């Protein structure tokens, strides 16, 4: 698997089908948007049905490697109710590629079973604090189940429900990577007591990403690639950590090193 290890990720491909619009929380930093060219986490060139990612997985699995596929669309893969027909169809399908997916870790507790069922290999879970101080200013709202949050107790909420949603997708027999966003001045003296609690929770691989103010945030400065690593290597004594995350888009097919985005 490309995103795991870090030797693959320029040898192994993968397949991510925008298949997952609207979320159901809202950070500091999203866009989304059909940007058409632009490398940015949630940047689709164009949207698609579940048959049609199937045409599409079919249609790019023979004239490239592909190893996995994933749902990373724009919204939460959990928050859209097609990620599931896609996986059920692509079960008996095209049995033979690994399953990812790219949630918030919010609707995790209601649908560890379903991923399961699935067939889903590997999910990872953005969890970006687990400090109320810190993830208070980080997030908006979030819509649980029939109420929408949006002062503390919505990242209390959200910390919660991803955090025993780890735990529910390690006991099930999931590998679980968590992408911790490095904001300077938020969260940078805090990912490793994110990398505590979410070893603690069954985490295997921990991928720390950078900052790309590309969203709601004034721009804030990206951390440099040297902070970048100084918090990496300090994580690394308590969990494996990745180190080739080019932040993909949600429509990249291939090899992360020749791939296309529609
Ligand atoms: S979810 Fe993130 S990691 Fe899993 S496949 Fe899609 S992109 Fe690669
Ligand atoms: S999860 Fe992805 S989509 Fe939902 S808000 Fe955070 S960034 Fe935007
Ligand atoms: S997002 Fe980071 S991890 Fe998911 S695929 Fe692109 S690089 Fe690998």
């Amino acid at each position: 698997h490309p995103c795991f290890n870090e030797k693959l990720h320029d040898r192994v491909g993968r397949v991510h089908v925008p298949i997952a619009p609207r979320c159901n929380i809202h950070c500091k930093f999203c866009t989304r948007d059909i940007n058409e060219c632009e490398r940015r986490p949630g940047v689709t060139g164009r949207l698609m049905t579940a048959d049609d990612a199937i045409k599409h997985v079919e249609k790019v699995k023979e004239e490239m490697p592909i190893s996995v596929i994933g749902v990373a669309g724009p919204g939460d893969a959990l928050a859209n109710e097609e990620t599931f027909e896609f996986f059920k169809k692509a079960s008996k399908k095209f049995p033979d590629l690994l399953k990812c997916m790219s949630t918030n870790g919010l609707l995790l507790p209601d649908r560890a079973d379903e991923l399961a069922e699935l067939g889903i290999n590997t999910v990872t879970v953005t969890v970006n604090a687990v400090d109320p101080e810190i993830g208070e200013k980080i997030y908006s709202f979030v819509v649980y189940k029939d109420k929408v949050y949006h002062g503390r107790e919505a990242f209390e909420v959200l910390s919660r429900n991803q955090l025993e949603g780890i735990e529910k997708l390690a006991e099930r027999g999931i590998i679980v990577k968590v992408n911790s966003v490095l904001i300077p001045g938020l969260n940078d003296e805090h990912i490793v007591d994110i990398a505590r609690e979410v070893k603690k929770r069954g985490a295997s691989l921990m991928n720390i990403i950078p900052l790309i103010p590309m969203g709601e945030m004034k721009d804030y400065p990206r951390p440099t690639c040297e902070q970048i690593e100084r918090v990496r290597n300090e994580v690394e004594k308590i969990i494996p950590v990745f180190r080739a995350c080019t932040q993909c888009r949600a429509d990249a097919y291939g090899i992360p090193g020749k791939k296309e985005a529609d």
